[PDB]
DNA sequence: GCGAAAAGTGTGAC
DNA sequence: ATATGTCACACTTTTCG
DNA sequence: GCGAAAAGTGTGAC
DNA sequence: ATATGTCACACTTTTCG
């Protein structure tokens, strides 16, 4: 609909998996769009520890926060979870496409709107739930979003305790002994893959 | 400017301190705007422990997360920190107000860009810093807010150690202690009103 | 500006 | 208290040419 | 579906 | 190896009518 006139004016690129689309602090000049695939947003403490803030996918805009004031820089990091085709438009041409048609600027804002809600939750979990709890929300919320494939009884999913470790914010081994205390307790089963029940 | 174009379409409302302007469950259908005053956004623990997410000052929009979808609830709480003339429109008259002068969709979206930056940072702080870390930072920030009196040396923040405990995610006593330590180092001076930068 | 009622705060071994 | 992190390395379990 | 690295992971007790 | 949460209430400071 609106997207094709939009998606026409962009330069399109294919990023191999694990590439770095965006760097923290780099000066924000380009908006992006995930035409194919998925990406990861994560930030970093000067002493190297990193935390995933979210997974983004086909349909979502990227690097939109730089768009509204200028001077500023990329707020987070965006790596390629897998291959992607990314339409890229300078802020400037986009600042224009909005003057022609108001619909794409909305299609952005809706996007930032649910992300400001999904993020605020994440603050509350970090502050109210102990790790064990955050991990069960992660294993629920993960095991549903499109990556997840319909297990007979309780969807399945592929995640490393390492990575659960950077969403929940604890470490592979604590993620470890706890996860098991779930299999035992009986609300999940796992072995490389994680079978939610 | 057309912000006035906006208010002249809106309808004000006077609130008093501590009054909860929005509540975490109800249906979003109005989009506030803070004429005069400050308000605080916070969520709650399964039993009441609050966690203030951010304060919102005059010239801010409130409850704009429903504006882009139907039948979504209000996601947090918002209580007047002070008195607040808070303008109102409704979702639809607002969209009707958009397809005409695109400007304020822009002025709203911009505020929602900052918020995700600030909130992203907060999740950095909770996940990376330890309490003295997070409390120093809270103090760097509030020292920087709009509601901060000037002091010869440093900024005079006015605040309740109970509040810092909420903002930061720690209990009341932990704040009291840390606050003490920082004074001993001569980094602040406290007594209800606090001064950041020695004293 | 008054103070009385309400709200805020330390303390310390687990 | 009570919850969670941090150590080394041989260990699985998953990678793919 | 072949094995061989490459990843990813469980110790425990401070 | 560690940090911060806990519990009660005299005592201190803020509120607001
Ligand atoms: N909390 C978040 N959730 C989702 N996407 C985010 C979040 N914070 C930042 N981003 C995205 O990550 C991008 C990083 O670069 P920009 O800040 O330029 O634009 C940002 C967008
Ligand atoms: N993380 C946040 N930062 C700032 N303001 C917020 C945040 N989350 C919600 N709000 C504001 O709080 C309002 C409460 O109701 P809505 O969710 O309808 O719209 C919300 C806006």
């Amino acid at each position: 609909p609106t997207l094709e006139w939009f998606l026409s004016h962009c330069h399109i690129h294919k990023y191999p998996s694990k590439s770095t689309l965006i760097h923290q602090g780099e000066k924000a000049e380009t908006l992006y769009y995930i035409v194919k695939g998925s990406v990861a947003v994560l930030i970093k403490d000067e002493e190297g520890k990193e935390m995933i803030l979210s997974y983004l996918n086909q349909g979502d805009f990227i690097g939109e926060l730089g768009l509204f004031e200028e001077g500023q820089e990329r707020s987070a990091w965006v790596r390629a979870k897998t291959a992607c085709e990314v339409a890229e438009i300078s802020y400037k041409k986009f600042r224009q496409l909005i003057q022609v048609n108001p619909d794409i600027l909305m299609r952005l804002s809706a996007q930032m709107a649910r992300r400001l809600q999904v993020t605020s939750e994440k603050v509350g979990n970090l502050a109210f739930l102990d790790v064990t709890g955050r991990i069960a929300q992660t294993l629920l919320n993960l095991a549903k979003q499109p990556d997840a494939m319909t297990h007979p009884d309780g969807m399945q999913i592929k995640i490393t305790r390492q990575e659960i470790g950077q969403i929940v914010g604890c470490s592979r081994e604590t993620v470890g002994r706890i996860l098991k205390m779930l299999e035992d307790q009986n609300l999940i089963s796992a072995h490389g893959k994680t079978i939610v029940v």
